[PDB]
C-alpha cells in the first residue's frame, strides 16, 4: 500500500490542524472574554464573562463542520489506500482534501464573501464521495454470486466432466 | 475476516447517510433563509437572514447524534470484524445498526412522536455495546497471568523434571 | 505490536465512558425536563418543556469536548501503536490520555474551580501531540530521497565498479 503514507502524512496534518482551530478558540475566549462556563468567568473577571460571543460562536461552527468532513476522511481515506488505488490518483485524492479543508477554515476564520467557504466544502467533499462509491463497489462486488463473478473475469462453467 | 466486508458496507452506507443529512440541512438553509454566518445571509438576500430556524437546528441536532453514535461504530466495527466473530452474528450486528440509525434520522427529520425516536437510538446502540465489551474481553484476556490462561485452555504446570 | 491490545483497552474504556456523559445527558433531561425537541416534551408533561437547562447545556459541552479530542486519539494511537514504539512508552502515553480525559469529565461534570478542566485537557493533549509528530515523522521519513536516507544508514554510493 504505497497510498499509505502519503494518507498518514495529509491526514495527521490535518488532525493538527483541528487542534489549532481548538488553541484558537481558546484564544479568542480569553481576548473576547467569553467563557462557557461559570467557574471559567469567576478566574477571568467575574460572572459578566460567562457569555457567547460571535467570533467564539464562528470558531466552534469552524471545529464543528472539520468534525463532519475530517473525521469520516480518516475512515474512508484508511480504507480507500489498502484497495490499491493508482498512487498519483490516491495523492490527488488526498491533496484534493488537505487543501480544500485548510481553505475551507481560512474563509470561515477570515470571513471571506460568500459563497467562497460554501465551494471550498464541496471542492472537498468530492475525492471523498469518489472513495465512498469506490470502496462501497469493492464491497458489493464481493457478494455477487460467484458465477457472475468468473463471467467477469472470462470464465463460463463447463459441461465437460 | 470474512466480516469485513460486510462491515466496509454497513459503515460507508452509513457515512453517506450523513453527508445526506449534511445537504438537507443546506437545503433548509436555503429554503427557510436562516443562514448562520452574516458572509452567506448577504448572499441571500440581506443581513435580516442571519438567523437561527427550528428547522435548521432540528437537522444539526441529528448530524451531531449521527457523531455521536456513529463515528464510535466506526472504531469499534472494525476493530471487531478482527477478532474471528461468526458471521451471521457479525451481520446481525452490522444490520441492527445500519437499520437502527437510518431510521434514528428518519424519527428525527420526519418528527414522529415520542418516543420513537428515543426507542430508535437505544435499539441501536445495542450491537455497539456489544462489540464494546467483546473488544474489551479480548484485550483484558491478553494482560491475565500466562498460568491462569493455560489453565483455562486445561494445562496446569508440570512438576515433572 | 504489543502495544495494540494497551491500546484496545484504553480506547474502549473511553469509547464507553463517552456513552456514559450520554447516558447522564438524557438523565438530566428527564430530571430537569429540559426536551430539545417538541414532541418530546409533549410525552413528558406538555410544550413548556422543551426548552434548554445549564445542566444539559454542559452535558452537550463535555461530550463536544469529548468528540474533539477522543476521536483524534482513536485514530492516532491506532497508527501509532503499529510504529514498534517502546511497549511501557505506548503504555504511558495511553494512560496519561485515559486518565486525563476521565479527569477531564469529572472537572466539567463536578463543575471544579477554574482552571481545573482546562490543564486536565492540556495535560491530555500532550501525549496526543506527541504521537502525531511521531507519525508524522515517520510519514515524513518515507518521501526523503534515498541518498538521504541511506547516508543516515551509514550507507555511501560507491564509485567502484
Ligand atoms: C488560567 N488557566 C486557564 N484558563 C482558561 C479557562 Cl479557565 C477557560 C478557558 C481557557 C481557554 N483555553 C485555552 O486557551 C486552551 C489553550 C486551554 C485551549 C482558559 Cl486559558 N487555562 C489554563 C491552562 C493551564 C495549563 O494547561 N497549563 C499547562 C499544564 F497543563 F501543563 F500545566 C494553566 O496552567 C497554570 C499552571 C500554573 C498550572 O501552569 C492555567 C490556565
Ligand atoms: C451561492 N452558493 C452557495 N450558497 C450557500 C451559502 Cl453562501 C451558505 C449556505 C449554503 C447551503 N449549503 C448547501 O446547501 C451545501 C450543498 C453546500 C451543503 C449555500 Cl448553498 N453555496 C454554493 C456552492 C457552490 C458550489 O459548491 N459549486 C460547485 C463547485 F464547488 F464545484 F464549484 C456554488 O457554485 C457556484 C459556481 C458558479 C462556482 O458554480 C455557489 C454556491
Ligand atoms: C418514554 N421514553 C423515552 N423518553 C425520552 C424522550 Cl421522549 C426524550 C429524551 C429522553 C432521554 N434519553 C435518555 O435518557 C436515553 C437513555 C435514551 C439516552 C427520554 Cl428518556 N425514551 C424511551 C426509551 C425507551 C427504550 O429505549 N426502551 C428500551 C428498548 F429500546 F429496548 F425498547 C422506552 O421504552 C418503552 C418501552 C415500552 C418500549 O419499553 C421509552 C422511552
Ligand atoms: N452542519 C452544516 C451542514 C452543511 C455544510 O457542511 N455546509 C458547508 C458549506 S455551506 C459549511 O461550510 N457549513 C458551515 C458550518 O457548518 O458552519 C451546516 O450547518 O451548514
Ligand atoms: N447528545 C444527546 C445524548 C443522549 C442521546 O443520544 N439521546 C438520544 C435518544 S433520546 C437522541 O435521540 N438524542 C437526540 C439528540 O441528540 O438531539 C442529547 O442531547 O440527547
Ligand atoms: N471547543 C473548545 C476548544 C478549546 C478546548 O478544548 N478547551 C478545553 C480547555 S479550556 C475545554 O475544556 N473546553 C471546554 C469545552 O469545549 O466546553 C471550546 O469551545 O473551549
Amino acid at each position: 500500500s504505497p497510498a499509505l503514507p502519503a494518507f498518514l502524512l495529509c491526514s495527521t496534518l490535518l488532525v493538527i490542524k483541528m487542534y489549532v482551530v481548538a488553541i484558537i478558540t481558546g484564544q479568542v475566549r480569553l481576548r473576547k472574554k467569553a467563557f462557557a462556563n461559570p467557574e471559567d468567568a469567576l478566574r477571568h473577571g467575574g460572572p459578566q464573562y460567562c457569555r457567547s460571543d460571535p467570533d467564539v460562536e464562528r470558531c466552534l461552527r469552524a471545529h464543528r463542520n472539520d468534525m463532519e468532513t475530517i473525521y469520516p476522511f480518516l475512515f474512508l481515506g484508511f480504507v480507500y489506500s489498502f484497495l490499491g488505488p493508482n498512487p498519483f490518483v490516491a495523492w490527488m485524492h488526498f491533496l484534493v482534501f488537505l487543501v480544500g479543508r485548510v481553505a475551507h477554515t481560512v474563509a470561515y476564520l477570515g470571513k471571506l464573501r460568500a459563497p467562497i467557504r460554501s465551494v471550498t466544502y464541496t471542492l472537498a467533499q468530492l475525492p471523498c464521495a469518489s472513495m465512498a462509491l469506490q470502496i462501497l463497489w469493492e464491497a458489493a462486488r464481493h457478494f455477487l454470486p460467484a458465477a457472475l463473478r468468473a463471467a467477469l473475469l472470462g470464465r463460463l462453467r463447463t459441461l465437460r466432466p
